[PDB]
DNA sequence: GGCCTCCACTTATTCGACCTCTCAG
DNA sequence: CTGAGAGGTCGAATAAGTGGAGGCC
């Protein structure tokens, strides 16, 4: 395998990437409880590449299929946990799953000292499991009751590099053709366009985005309960002298990389005009085409 | 015995990706 | 006519999680 940039991982581990703590029932421990603590990545079959250089860089951490169609990196050895502890303190997460790592870090110093084995470790051990990604279950809610939960920090950190840029958008990046049909006569308009998904807690983060790339704009998505927000970008001139230099030099990793070169394709043929003929046109279809079965 | 670590595989919901239209210059 | 938003939809490569058991000191 091939190495990754610490920056760039932890970029990816920004967008993918979630830590975990298990606390199960258990019958063969003294405290009735067994639990698991680690860090996983979960993506798709084609993109195991990335978990293979992952688990070289770091040397640690297990691969396995997570489905029909994906495969993930876990670490939950929990001598292994060092160098995620490590990788993270010299290479920090700056959306809210920074918050995360800081209660997955917390646990890890119960099970050190072996707290863990014991019931008020484990009561400690669900105090911060109750602020970690979605909380505790109703059955622990009720096991350990009157509980005083840990406090769960607001993370509003600045974006470190432009690594971090290109491992958070081979994570939640996006590059699109988009291909509008138009009442005119050519028919179909070409248009590219750049996004980054992602949950409104990170409204800053993203917000910034428009501020540290110097274009592109905010949108907010409801499905019911639910919101997200995505940065897009869409001006032709911004992204042919922002974003496809940008990453030209910050190399994206996975099969994002192959939709950025064919996405910088159609670029070629918008700055040439050939867009508005028509065997340019067969030109971009083919290429958008290669990028949705592909 | 007591406890750890891994594979199988799912759920909820957060992504990625896919549209189509308005309208000013 | 064209470009740049405006205004969306939608399925799981979503982010997060669980059951089962082989493995080790
Ligand atoms: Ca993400
Ligand atoms: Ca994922
Ligand atoms: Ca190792
Ligand atoms: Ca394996
Ligand atoms: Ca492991
Ligand atoms: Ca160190
Ligand atoms: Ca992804
Ligand atoms: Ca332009």
């Amino acid at each position: 395998a091939s190495s990754i940039n610490p920056w760039i991982l932890t970029g990816f581990a920004d967008a993918e990437g979630s830590f975990l703590l298990r606390i199960r029932k258990y019958s063969q421990t003294r405290v009735g409880y067994l639990t698991e603590l680690g860090f996983q990545i979960t993506l798709h079959n084609k993109d195991k590449s990335i978990l293979e250089n992952i688990q070289s860089t770091w040397g640690v951490g297990v691969i396995a299929n997570s489905g029909d169609n994906a495969v993930s990196l876990k670490v939950t050895r929990f001598e292994d946990l060092k160098v995620i502890i490590d990788h993270f303190e010299k290479y920090p997460l700056i959306t809210q799953k920074y918050a995360d790592y800081m209660l997955f870090k917390q646990a890890f110093n119960v099970m050190e000292n072996k707290e863990h084995l014991t019931i008020e470790g484990i009561k400690e051990l669900v105090r911060i499991k109750a602020k970690l990604n979605w909380g505790l279950t109703d059955e622990l809610k009720k096991a350990f009751p009157e509980i005083i939960s840990k406090e769960r920090s607001l993370i509003n950190k600045n974006i470190p590099n432009f690594k971090w840029l290109a491992g958070f958008t081979s994570g939640d990046g996006c590059f699109f053709v988009n291909l509008s049909k138009k009442k005119t006569k050519l028919g179909v308009q070409v248009k590219l366009v750049f996004s980054i998904s992602q949950h409104i807690r990170d409204k800053n983060l993203m917000n910034s985005l428009i501020t540290y790339l110097g274009c592109g704009y905010i949108k907010k998505k409801n499905k019911s309960e639910f919101s997200w927000l995505e940065f897009v970008v869409t001006k032709f001139s911004d992204i042919r002298d922002k974003i496809i230099p940008f990453f030209q030099e910050y190399t994206l990793i996975g099969t994002k990389l192959k939709d950025f070169e064919d996405w910088c394709k159609v670029a070629k043929l918008i700055e040439e005009k050939k867009h508005l003929t028509e065997e340019g046109l067969d030109e971009i279809k083919k290429i958008k085409l290669n990028m949705n079965k592909g």
